[PDB]
């Protein structure tokens, strides 16, 4: 138990639900782990696997992200801020990868599934880049249902973070499509409250959020702290009754003590 890991154990103690951490330290391959073996519900963080196994479609099929998917109306499902501009039309690849990363539109998201075979196929891609622990086996809405003790749709902070640093620092994707990864995080829209809120200003970032029934917030990130390499950060948080309140600042505090920790 280090010093750090005993801040983050008092941070979710107040918090009053369970809290999992990873971090990954590019500067020396170093870790810091809280219950870093124990899983979580994804929620949306699940996106970042879909669209990456998509981007890696892409390197054997030049056009792939440009091919038009149709939306129909009864696509639409609980939150879809861009996919409903274009019911009745379609939207490419690419459009639904970038609304699906950030906006967390859970019809663009269908959409990706879809095109790799159903939830199966997500987890497939996961396997192929050496993750054995993350399994998608849902669409949307209901991969967020986020029941403790329900297997379905999780995996642990130790996993995530190490699959985010294949897929945005290291060889998982192309280079070309490492790079559309990063900026789709890179400009996503959600995350200002969560692992960001807890770092300083001059830190720059990508993340993708996850919210979800039993208060489920979650946030991965790959950061670039002033003056360092690069760090991979995962933070999951889920609380034991079903209608609880969303804690984007319970993920914040712990990326500062991660911050604060460096
Ligand atoms: C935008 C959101 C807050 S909502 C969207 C998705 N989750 C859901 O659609 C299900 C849900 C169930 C209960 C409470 C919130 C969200 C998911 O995850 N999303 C979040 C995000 O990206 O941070
Ligand atoms: C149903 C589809 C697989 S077809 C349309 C688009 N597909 C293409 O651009 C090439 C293609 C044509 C026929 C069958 C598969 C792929 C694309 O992707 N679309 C999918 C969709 O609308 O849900
Ligand atoms: C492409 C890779 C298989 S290589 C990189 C990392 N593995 C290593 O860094 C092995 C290594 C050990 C000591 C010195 C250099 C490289 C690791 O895992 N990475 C994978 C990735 O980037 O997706
Ligand atoms: C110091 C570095 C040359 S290495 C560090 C990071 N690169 C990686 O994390 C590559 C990698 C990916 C997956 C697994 C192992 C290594 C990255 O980028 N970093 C470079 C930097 O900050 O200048």
């Amino acid at each position: 138990t280090s010093a750090v890991q005993q801040k983050l154990a008092a941070l979710e103690k107040s918090s009053g639900g369970r809290l999992g951490v990873a971090l990954i330290d590019t500067a020396d391959n170093t870790q810091v782990l809280y219950r870093g073996d124990e899983r979580f519900p994804m929620c949306g963080t699940s996106k970042v696997m879909a669209a990456a196994a998509v981007l890696k479609q892409s390197e054997t099929q030049k056009q792939l992200l440009n091919q038009p998917v149709e939306i129909k109306p009864a696509d639409l499902v609980n939150y879809n801020p861009i996919a409903e501009k274009h019911v009745n039309g379609t939207m490419t690849l690419a459009e639904l990868s970038a609304a699906a990363l950030q906006y967390s539109d859970n019809t663009a998201m269908n959409k990706l599934i879809a095109q790799l075979g159903g939830p199966g196929g997500v987890t497939a891609f996961a396997r192929a880049i050496g993750d054995e622990t993350f399994r998608l086996d849902r669409t949307e809405p209901t991969l967020n249902t986020a029941i403790p003790g329900d297997p379905r749709d999780t995996t642990t902070p130790r996993a995530m973070a190490q699959t985010l640093r294949q897929l945005t620092l290291g060889h998982a994707l192309g280079e070309t499509q490492r790079a559309q990864l990063v900026t789709w995080l890179k400009g996503n829209t959600t995350g200002a409250a969560s692992i960001r809120a807890g770092l300083p200003t001059s830190w720059t970032a990508g993340d993708k959020t996850g919210s979800g029934d039993y208060g489920t917030t979650n946030d991965i990130a790959v950061i670039w702290p002033q003056g360092r390499a690069p760090l991979v950060l995962v933070t999951y948080f889920t609380q034991p009754q079903q209608n609880a309140e969303s804690r984007r600042d319970v993920l914040a505090s712990a990326a500062r003590i991660i911050a604060e920790g460096l």
